[PDB]
């Protein structure tokens, strides 16, 4: 091991978990891109 895996614990919660909110956050964000995408197209085409 539990002690092995502490600081790892902590470590992977810290950095790894914040892998949640990075690709969340980066993928989440990434709907703003796709929704002007369709907009200028819609406007465009229509």
């Amino acid at each position: 091991g539990v002690i092995d895996t502490s600081a790892v614990e902590s470590a992977i919660t810290d950095g790894q978990g914040d892998m949640k909110a990075i690709g969340g956050y980066i993928v989440g964000a990434l709907v703003i891109l796709a929704v002007a995408g369709l907009i200028y197209s819609m406007l465009r085409k229509a």
